[PDB]
């Protein structure tokens, strides 16, 4: 089945990964005209349980860490932080994913998590 998804930064509020896929790719795109540094976006994947932890410590860490705490072991996958006309794409092992667990995708650029947030599920 398909196992890439195109996301603009969110047009989708919800991703489902086909249980039959071995890998999965998120192509992320930035729509506007502003520098990564005043209006950059990422796509981060953690379990719902961990989302808020990744976000707050990611805010605390700088632009220079792409707004993610270094060695954050609760982050399953993510795209680089990106700005205007920059695109990024992350490909992860689907074996990292457990059917019947609730995952969240989100943006860790300060504040964007309240609107740029979604659900991903292995099904
Ligand atoms: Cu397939
Ligand atoms: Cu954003």
């Amino acid at each position: 089945a398909e196992c890439s998804v195109d996301i603009q930064g969110f047009n989708t509020n919800a991703i489902t990964v086909d249980k039959s896929c071995k890998q999965f790719t998120v192509n992320l795109s930035h729509p506007g005209n502003l520098p990564k540094n005043v209006m950059g976006h990422n796509w981060v994947l953690s379990t719902a349980a961990d989302m808020q932890g990744v976000v707050t410590d990611g805010m605390a860490s700088g632009l220079d860490k792409d707004y993610l705490k270094p060695d954050d072991s609760r982050v399953i996958a993510h795209t680089k932080l990106i700005g205007s006309g920059e695109k990024d794409s992350v490909t992860f092992d689907v074996s990292k994913l457990k059917e019947g667990e609730q995952y969240m995708f989100f943006d860790t650029f300060p504040g964007h998590s309240a609107l740029e947030k979604g659900t991903l599920t292995l099904k």
